[PDB]
């Protein structure tokens, strides 16, 4: 199995690439 | 719970769409 530790961590990667893939989208944007 | 395999197995995915949101940004920057 997996610890809550590994698992926590991981969801910090995926929020924060959440808020670069709509940063890129509206810096190319502008 | 939720076996070791399917957790590195979604952390692939986690790393690879990292570098394609960097790679895209980067080519259409260019």
């Amino acid at each position: 199995f997996v610890q809550r530790s590994d698992f926590d961590a991981l969801g910090g990667r995926v929020t924060t690439v959440e808020t670069r893939v709509e940063t890129v989208n509206n810096s190319l944007t502008g």
